[PDB]
């Protein structure tokens, strides 16, 4: 029995409104030319975005618009909001290329798959729960449920634990934090109870909560200005909050402004693949699957299953299961996962696991050919 | 047994010159002004550098000037090279201030701590090893000992492992990467040569070493223009290689550019503090410590400290060690730690951890205060 | 009998915002730094201001602040204005340094001086009354006298005139315009009115004026929405409402932004003084002297002075006169006219000849050595 | 008799540059969509190109692209050489639009007019010269006559006069100058050596030369190196050579970037139009036209016809000829002068007028219906 923390953000944080917007852009290419090589990166400050990097492609492209068009759907229309997409300034040092006239990686690096069967969505309820409790301040915002609420926002679910005998059950959320932006037109005292009501019991399960559950909301005091004015924010810097709440590992790679043929993202991809397979076939309760790779190699350098002590079988044979059953080339998981498409506008934020939207094609397992030695596997 | 897989880049990595010019212009600050706010960020593409950010202090700094000398430094004086000190442009977007230990601490987030009494550094070898591969085509760069070499460089080392009940052990380096740039006026023949005589055997250990190692010598090919020219280059995207390459957790938190008052940079200090700590103390093999924090709130929201089933407390008991001999206030780490100090900027590179620099206050193990029942520990 | 056609801008004007912002830098360090070195320049877009250039000085200085305050001077505090000091991006590409009479001319260049006796400013009334049109809308908008009236705006007088064989005394406005940004709270008709009444008439001389008079009050109808906003504006692009609305001629020299020691400023400045010390004189009723400069070489390279026939004294004796009299090495010229003082800022707009502010000391003639076969000249 | 004096400047010259950029653009939108508005501007510092401005067009132009296109046909190659068109920076802050005879004026404004038939290209002949001066420069450079030439350079021609009669009949050179960038393996000596032989002596007439004739052979020394690195240039800040070298007179409009529908441009051309007409025709010695506009208003708000004595009529009566024989309206001006096309790019170094290009409509005057009562005019 133990406790533990994870966090979330909302996207119209700056350092995630890079992460949008980067693949926005990357989106916009798909469109018209799914063969499109994207290696671009967002900054944004005070008053301005600036889009950088590199995109070898066919499709003709409007940046500046783009940009804008993402920076208004996220909210931010006013001066007094802390940003605006109509008055902002947007300078491209985009270095664009018409390529005109299997797959070696594109570049060396380590990948990590993650898989816990403690929730529906194979993730960690830690992670699950604190952003849902950010998309729900979307909801809010959008739906206009909190008017007064505003882009900028924030979330840390931290909650208890226990584990029988490596299966995770959580008991209860101990404390909760929730610092969000809002119109100086609202009472701090307003504001807490539309937190409580509206958003924290809306997302929160009744199982998990309790009169004994801390509440931190806005413990900054105040949060009227905000946004990108004030603190600067950059692409592939909410790593974490992409994927699983520092519960797994990392390769350093950030997904966001990378087309699919950089293994940052395809590997990484292909490694919640497995690890959502494998605990799916009832190998195990909790895995942690590692790829890497070799710069111009196409084969995957290496390989590692790491099952918590849970998984039935054992390590040596579930790494072979995985290599057979897989095909962990780039090119491939490309073509598998079919990653040539314009979806990942979409991942950019809300994190990019744990989400059953149909074009997420490596939250859908697969079905694995198995040794008869281990028929018997699960519930 | 399992295999397992680092990696690690070299200062003249575009994302690594970013870090490492972002906490030169910190320490450049906090030179002058120790009491200096700096929350700044660098960019860098074709040929160009953008530095980005937000600082408070009554120190008079030369940026562009701090900047070039941090190029100049890294080696990059020929644009044949992809980079060049003298010639490049330099954008200052930096907004210029003027401007107690239960101070709250200054944001929100999740922070992680990790040890390994695998080797001597308390690292996981896997990384050291990577690391140094790195730190040692510096020293041939610099040193003259491989004068045809180019400052952008990345390695990677995955190795075999065995697990003596939580205890690692590692056996053989299984396989090989490093791809390096360099001088046209090199034959690939010599290039492996070079390689392999005068890095890799003056780094890799005869232990571990063998024939059936596999070796990836610039699989890329060629690489002879790189750095910033091509690709782009980001502050706190190489998030990994700063820490445990992947071997522990991260909290996201981007350490450079950062001054010691922003929690994801004290936490993650004091959070290996404490991890190294207690295995001196011989409470265990191998601990993981989680912190986590609220914006405004002085003491840490929570705790937790993941022993690999090789502590010998078991897993409350100490979780209170901890608590009992640390102050975890972002004010008083800061103090105790000696972050008020201009140290930041060699910390950019070859990893924030496992090495033993006299003013890296966070490497050197405290001495903590122990209830008798626990006698029998470890060695 | 003829007509003649001026014209002027505000200091809304992003091109004269620009011209402005550089001189408030300019200012800015020789308040600290007289010596000072200063050849920087302002360009301003949609939501930014860019100051680029190079900068040789001890003065500590703040540019971004700098800037800031000019902005908000001018008037812009809303982005429904087109522009927010408050909320606009600042980019600083300008390199400082530290600092390590007889002197070279700086750079090679040609230089204009122009004087007609036709006003008692020495002024072309063309000009004059174009600019005094501008610098009327200002006090209207600044003390409340037209509230509805906004910065951006823009003017230009076409006054007919006669030649009294030479003497040019005028006649009548011809036509008028003016076209000026504004509230989207105001009629079109209560426009005109304001216009007519408040601004027109109030600078326009009723010896001058007509029922017969053109006039064109925003014929480009509507002007709300304006600024930078939409249009580029670069720093010296306003050259001839700047000197003297294309009466005499120009050496393509941009004077804004640019220390004294540049012959372009001072030699265009000296120029002017010798011509209103030539008309002062009672020597001739119009005078243009040309002066040129070589770069490194320290005197005048040549000399012209073209009184348009109306000079008593026939040009041969005039350019020696002038020669007497003066010492035109740009080095002197600072002394004498007392560049070194802050006072560039203001210079940035309204035209920086013709007013009779107490610092610009090239406004007040000099007292010239005549031979005294000419006793007998003009009144 | 006296003396005057003209400069120019290189395509090398950053201000320069800019200026090419710009019409570089606008060349590449006219060429797709001639129908096509395009008001930009360049600016340029160290190893940096902004490009900032709008565009209205159907046009798919790669802008990057181009800009790089023109900073190699202008000899940058070599970071050595101050500027490198492979490695520098390009930023694009242009805001580009699809698109939705007797039309408005798009701007208010003041242009102008000149021409003199001392010489054969209508020009002062202290512009012609100073500017061939600088073009056989570039010949040198390019054709290898003279190597260790580099493309940032420099001239100024200041020469002596007499005029009979209203005519201007020149004498001699008194002075000459003339910097350029160059290898650092050339002497001094060897410099000089060659402009005299090479430049000066192929371009200057023997009848205007002597032994008495001045020379200055970068007096400031050395100039390795130059170009943008160390210089801030912008579009439009070399108005005066691009035009008549100080001779007639200005209106403040910047050519460069600006598609002909801008006054500015086509006003200025129509007036050199006019000029060269009215001398052709045998009604004058020298003229300078002027002409105006009203923003919104088709037709021309004023028009002045300054001939300098030296025509043989009243000048009442030129005003009618003129008005008689030209459509001055905008949308005209373009039809007539074939102002749609892609010729702006090369009009963009060496001056808009004096040059004989089939392209320049400008160039090639009018056939005027004059009166039948003078029918006796001039040579």
């Amino acid at each position: 029995r133990f406790f533990f923390t994870s966090e979330s953000v909302s996207g119209g944080h700056p350092d995630k409104m890079c992460d949008q917007i980067s693949d926005a852009i990357l989106d916009a290419c798909l469109a018209q030319d799914p063969k499109s090589h994207v290696a671009c990166e967002t900054a944004t400050k005070t008053g301005l975005i600036l889009v950088l990097g590199e995109i070898t492609t066919n499709a003709v492209i409007d940046i500046p618009k783009i940009v804008r068009g993402v920076v208004k759907s996220i909210g931010y229309d006013d001066t007094n909001k802390g940003f605006d997409y109509q008055t902002c300034s947007v300078l491209s040092c985009v270095e664009q290329q018409s390529q005109d006239i299997d797959i070696g990686a594109g570049d060396q690096g380590i990948m990590f798959g993650y898989a816990t069967d403690e929730s529906k969505e194979m993730m960690p309820l830690t992670h699950v729960l604190s952003t849902k409790l950010i998309l729900r301040l979307q909801e809010c915002r959008e739906k206009g449920i909190l008017p007064w609420l505003r882009p900028d926002s924030k979330s840390q679910v931290t909650l208890e634990y226990e584990e029988v005998e490596g299966h995770l059950k959580p008991i209860r959320v101990h404390t909760i934090v929730i610092s969000t932006q809002h119109a100086d037109n609202v009472s701090n005292e307003e504001i807490a109870k539309g937190l409580e009501e509206e958003v924290t019991q809306k997302v929160i399960p009744k199982e998990l909560m309790d009169d004994k559950m801390l509440r931190y909301y806005n413990p900054s005091g105040r949060f009227v200005i905000g946004g990108p004015m004030g603190d600067a924010g950059l692409t592939g810097r909410k790593i974490i909050v992409d994927t699983y709440g520092g519960w797994g590992a990392h390769g350093g790679g950030a997904f966001s402004g990378k087309d699919s043929s950089k293994v940052d993202r395809s590997g990484a991809y292909c490694a919640r693949w497995i690890a959502k397979s494998l605990v799916h076939a009832g190998l195990c309760h909790r895995v942690l699957v590692q790829l890497s790779y070799a710069i111009g190699v196409s084969h995957p350098l290496s390989i590692n299953v790491n099952t918590y002590g849970t998984g039935i079988c054992d390590e040596s044979i579930l790494v072979d299961i995985v290599n057979k059953n897989f095909d962990m080339r780039p090119g491939m998981i490309i073509k598998e996962l079919g990653l040539t498409r314009p979806i990942f506008q979409k991942t950019a934020v809300g994190g990019h696991f744990g989400r059953n939207d149909p074009d997420f094609k490596w939250e859908f397992p697969k079905e694995l050919e198995i040794p008869a030695e281990l028929k018997p596997k699960l519930l």
